[PDB]
């Protein structure tokens, strides 16, 4: 797996992409790795964000479905073209698949200026994909069509233009030098985003005393295309009123814990030690086991030395974003039905971690 390693790129906060080719001959394109979705859509027509765009026209190789689909979602919407096409990852295994491909021709909030990406590779199951779950998804077609084992990990590492960040996307297997440490795994509790249970928070060691069904309203996800920690609004409450009180040697506005003011301090005199780690337990694939990944503000605390509070309310669950994922090394074991977390290989008194077992009791209670 050498060759995938520091194979994504992005800035701050516009997500983490991979080159991949589409068509006979190739054509380039940058794509966002998005654990959230489940479709290969790709800008197919010109568009004021996009340099440059997928040109069916140009493929000798391209099928086409003839279907329309029409992506109407919260943040915005896209309108497409269905059809295949042979693709391939320059940077990931040595094999084309032939794919279903979602060519965009209409969008309106769905690209990101500045961005550098063209389109979306959704990792996902294919119960979410549109227009409905008969849509194969890339990685079931490379699954099905070469020898290349059911799962993936991503190290997504952290670190004037927005800050450019990198990391790897490891597919088809575990990359040892990527982390350090156990790798502890929790179920995926059903195969459609990936979702799964947490089953406790601790702020700074002091656990929000809630029951664990709050944790997982409506669901609990693992969402390479969120940036932020998300959480449901009465968990959001009580985790600011958390973070805000170990915090209080120093005040801040509210557009600040609202995630929409970026805070600032002179370069190199961040106070790191004045804002707590945060735990999420995260059941465990034994009954009455769960194990805990510990986050730092160094994760939370979002650069734009100025920086953004990468932890907002949510109304459709608990997303472990970007800012979750960039401690530690995630393994998507679709194979085996879970999600493993280990400390990524990528300050002086503190460190993320991951720690196990801890021994919290019904667990399969905390579902919803
Ligand atoms: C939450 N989320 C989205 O809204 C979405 C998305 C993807 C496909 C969809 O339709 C499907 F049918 F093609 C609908 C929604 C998404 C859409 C557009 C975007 F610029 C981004 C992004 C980003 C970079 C920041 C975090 F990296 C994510 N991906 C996630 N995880």
């Amino acid at each position: 797996f050498v060759e995938m390693v520091d194979n994504l790129r992005g800035k701050s906060g516009q997500g983490y992409y991979v080159e991949m080719t589409v068509g006979s001959p190739p054509q380039t394109l940058n794509i966002l790795v998005d654990t959230g979705s489940s479709n290969f859509a790709v800008g197919a027509a010109p568009h004021p964000f996009l340099h440059r765009y997928y040109q069916r026209q140009l493929s000798s190789t391209y099928r086409d479905l003839r279907k329309g689909v029409y992506v109407p979602y919260t943040q915005g919407k896209w309108e497409g073209e269905l059809g295949t096409d042979l693709v391939s990852i320059p940077h990931g295994p040595n094999v084309t698949v032939r794919a279903n491909i979602a060519a965009i021709t209409e969008s309106d909030k769905f690209f990101i200026n500045g961005s550098n990406w063209e389109g979306i590779l959704g990792l996902a199951y294919a119960e979410i994909a549109r227009p409905d779950d008969s849509l194969e998804p890339f990685f079931d077609s490379l699954v099905k069509q070469t020898h290349v084992p059911n799962l993936f990990s991503l190290q997504l590492c952290g670190a004037e233009v927005l800050a450019s960040v990198g990391g790897s996307m490891i597919i088809g297997g575990i990359d040892h030098s990527l982390y350090t440490g156990s790798l502890w795994y929790t179920p995926i509790r059903r195969e459609w985003y990936y979702e799964v249970i947490i089953v406790r928070v601790e702020i700074n060691g002091q656990d929000l005393k809630m029951d664990c069904k709050e944790y997982n309203y409506d669901k609990s996800i693992v969402d390479s295309g969120t940036t932020n920690l998300r959480l449901p609004k009465k968990v959001f409450e009580a985790a600011v009123k958390s973070i805000k009180a170990a915090s209080s040697t120093e005040k801040f506005p509210d557009g600040f814990w609202l995630g929409e003011q970026l805070v600032c301090w002179q370069a190199g005199t961040t106070p790191w030690n004045i804002f707590p780690v945060i735990s999420l337990y995260l059941m465990g694939e034994v009954t009455n086991q769960s194990f805990r990944i510990t986050i730092l503000p160094q994760q939370y605390l979002r650069p734009v030395d100025c920086y953004k509070f990468a932890i907002s309310q949510s109304s459709t669950g608990t997303v472990m974003g970007a800012v979750i994922m960039e401690g530690f090394y995630v393994v998507f074991d679709r194979a085996r039905k879970r999600i493993g977390f280990a400390v990524s290989a990528c300050d002086e008194f503190r460190t993320a971690a991951v720690e196990g077992p801890f021994v919290t009791l019904d667990m399969e209670d905390c579902g919803y």
